[PDB]
């Protein structure tokens, strides 16, 4: 039905929100500290000296184990 | 259709996986450091001395800003 299409779009958007904002390919699993923005995979987070959301300096990267993983 | 019901179930399960494992009411937004388990809301994470998943000592809690928030 049309509701099947609506639900498919909601699921796609929720799944896309869990993917890295830089490479768009791998799941988010890393936090920039101390700002707390958790928007990258471990490979993109390792290559950024500044947070891509707020531009704060990245002091270090914390790996996150999320139940959605 | 039956496909609409299957998609509704997938959406519901993904949304439930984003909720605090202790209170089941608030969104997960806190990480236990250094282990990295990100399973609680700020209130529930505040008084735990050890991780409820792996038993590692919690040295501090890092707030996380997730795109799914
Ligand atoms: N000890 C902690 O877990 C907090 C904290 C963490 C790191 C830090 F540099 C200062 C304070 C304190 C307040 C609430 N939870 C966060
Ligand atoms: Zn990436
Ligand atoms: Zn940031
Ligand atoms: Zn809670
Ligand atoms: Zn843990």
């Amino acid at each position: 039905s049309q509701q099947t299409r609506v639900l498919q779009e909601k699921l796609r958007k929720l799944k896309e929100a869990m993917l890295c904002m830089v490479c768009c390919e791998e799941e988010i699993n890393s936090t920039f500290c101390p700002c707390g923005h958790t928007v990258c995979c471990e490979s993109c987070a390792a290559q950024l000296q500044s947070c891509p959301v707020c531009r704060s300096r990245v002091e270090h990267v914390q790996h996150v184990y999320l139940p959605t993983h």
